């Protein structure tokens, strides 16, 4: 051992430097160099910590893996049994204060924790089930929502109709561009969807826009909000992988229950089969959303890009997904080089299953609702998801992810980038 | 086009003109044809058919002009304020309104500049090499903004 007492050591150097340099953005270079080179210590110890503790760290907080918590339960209940290996919800609530440019990168430290959880073998599958289960949010909405068919969220509004939830997406002033909020809604009303049992399809599609560029249209996704993201709005943990461990996950495997139900032997998640259309653009986030859906339609003049190519972060699990999809050529060509496709072109159909006129959507997508009803399809989607990613692909990929985006989220390049928008 | 002869030599001398519905603009012996109705998508009428000839005509009358382009310019309507738009084809409330011209529109522009286009502007035996080139014919290149 002795790695406990060299990481409190190395963050009681960071803390001290802290609390004596000037302020970021005040400080020389020789300052600059010296906060840095200590973070890089004490970063480095909670890998090595990790690397040899992670499964009793996480046995601790879970009561050896018989309590469910999720990301966020995580994280504080980590920061609060061992100081300094993760930040406290008071160290989080400075930086969230500052913006991106100023942080000192605290989240870093939450994406080496999630990392090394996520790499067990028990502890991973263990927090991915978690984020699976239903949100508290949710089960408090779930009867008013089998009442009434109808709920309206800040970014989100969902409503029963013919057996299909139909979620649309709502953030007329915008483009339905992406932040926390927007994921809680998106997770609650995937939630309401999938323990409706009056649902037995799911339909996504973005609402109609109100901002005088496209007053009128529907308009899909313009992906992350990236004036927060450079306001330092923009949660490593409450954005970008609760997104990817929650509704996302959710959308594929369905939500895990308890054992309250006949069938849960066999079933114990409820999954839907799920639709979605797309007007006008599916840009980042939006466009990975594509990837894990049943049925994709789009308007004959949308596009599909993950733009960020030279300057931004990793659109989320597209690197995963996509070269499925499209192969190693073409996943390169979108995700590397910044490859915008086209609906009418003829690599669309990699992504994209029908692709109409304007005036012909409406009525394909009621179409396409209808074909995907029965217990056939349940069962073999089912199979389909699990050929197509193995749970512990997904979860060597989000282990992976929780680092390498957590330093993208805090890298000189991104910061700028994000600055000028 | 009378309109043309008459504009020729300032045309030369300027390098352009600017008319009600197409600016025209000599540049590195390019005609550059930009159809600027801004306000409505390029719909056209009788008065865009006499600019587009009269330009056409300039473009293949003047010897420092080598190809022509043609191209949508800035739209300022606020549903495509900034974007280039290309053409929405006839102007439709003029249409209903009686003012398009089965003559001076519909048939002026199929046998005047979309022809000319085509064969060039006959001259009259003026100039060596008319014998075997009495029409003066250049290339022509289209570039389609919005639609
Ligand atoms: C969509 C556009 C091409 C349309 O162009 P225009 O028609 O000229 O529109 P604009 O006037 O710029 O936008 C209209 C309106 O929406 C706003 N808008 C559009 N997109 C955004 C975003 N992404 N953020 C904030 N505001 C936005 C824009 O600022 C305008 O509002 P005001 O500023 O108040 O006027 C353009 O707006 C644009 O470039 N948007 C940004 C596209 C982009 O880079 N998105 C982010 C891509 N990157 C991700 O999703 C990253 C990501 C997401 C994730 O979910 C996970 C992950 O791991 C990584
Ligand atoms: C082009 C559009 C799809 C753009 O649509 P939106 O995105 O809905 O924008 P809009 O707000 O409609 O257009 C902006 C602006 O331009 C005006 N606009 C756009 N296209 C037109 C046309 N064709 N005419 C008149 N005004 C137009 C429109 O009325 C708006 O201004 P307000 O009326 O002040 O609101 C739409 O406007 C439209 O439907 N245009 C008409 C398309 C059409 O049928 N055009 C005529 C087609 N038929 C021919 O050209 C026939 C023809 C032509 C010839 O030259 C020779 C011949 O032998 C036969």
């Amino acid at each position: 051992d002795g790695l406990w007492a060299a990481l409190t050591e190395a963050a009681a150097s960071v803390e001290k430097l802290l609390a004596t340099l000037p302020e970021h953005g005040a400080r020389s270079s020789a300052e600059r160099a010296e906060i840095a080179a200590a973070h890089d210590a004490a970063r480095a110890l909670r890998v090595r910590f990790l690397d040899t503790h992670a499964d009793a760290v996480y046995d601790r907080l879970t009561d050896h893996r018989r309590v469910h918590l999720r990301l966020a339960e995580l994280v504080e209940a980590a920061a609060t049994a061992f100081p300094g290996l993760v930040p406290t919800q008071q160290q989080l609530a400075v930086e969230r204060s500052l913006p991106q440019a100023a942080k000192e990168g605290h989240e870093i430290d939450q994406g080496i924790f999630l990392r090394a959880v996520l790499r067990s073998p028990l502890a991973g599958p263990h927090l991915l089930d978690a984020m699976l289960r239903p949100t508290p949010r949710a089960l408090e909405l779930l009867p008013e929502f089998v009442r009434t068919g109808e709920v309206e969220m800040e970014a989100v509004h969902l409503e029963r109709r013919d057996g299909v939830a139909r979620l649309t997406m709502c953030r007329d002033d915008r483009l339905n561009a992406e932040d926390g909020q927007q994921v809680d809604d998106m997770e609650t009303a995937v939630d309401l969807a999938l323990l409706d049992p009056g649902v037995r399809v799911g339909l996504l599609r973005g609402g109609v826009m109100s901002h005088p560029r496209y007053r009128g249209k529907r308009v899909f996704s313009a992906g992350i909000n990236l004036k927060y993201l450079s306001q330092g709005g923009i949660s490593l943990v409450d954005f970008l992988m609760r997104r990817e461990l929650g509704y996302i996950h959710k959308l594929v495997r369905g939500v895990l229950t308890n054992d309250d139900r006949p069938g849960w032997w066999h079933s114990p998640r409820i999954e839907k089969p799920w639709v979605a259309a797309v007007d006008g653009f599916a840009i980042g986030g939006g466009a990975q959303l594509l990837l894990v859906f049943d049925r994709v339609l789009a308007s004959s003049d949308a596009y599909f890009s993950l733009p960020a190519a030279k300057e931004g972060i990793i659109p989320g699990a597209a690197n995963l997904r996509l070269g499925r999809f499209a192969g190693p050529r073409v996943s390169r060509q979108v995700i590397l080089e910044g490859r915008r496709i086209w609906a009418k072109e003829p690599e669309a159909r990699l992504l994209v299953d029908e692709v109409v006129e304007p005036d012909e959507l409406d009525a394909a997508i009621e179409r396409s609702l209808t074909r995907l009803d029965g217990d056939a399809v349940l069962a073999n989607r089912r199979m389909l998801n699990l050929a197509d990613e193995s749970p512990d692909g997904f979860r060597a990929y989000m282990a992976e992810f929780a680092l390498m985006q957590a330093l993208r989220l805090y890298g000189h390049d991104v910061i700028d980038k994000v600055g000028r928008f």
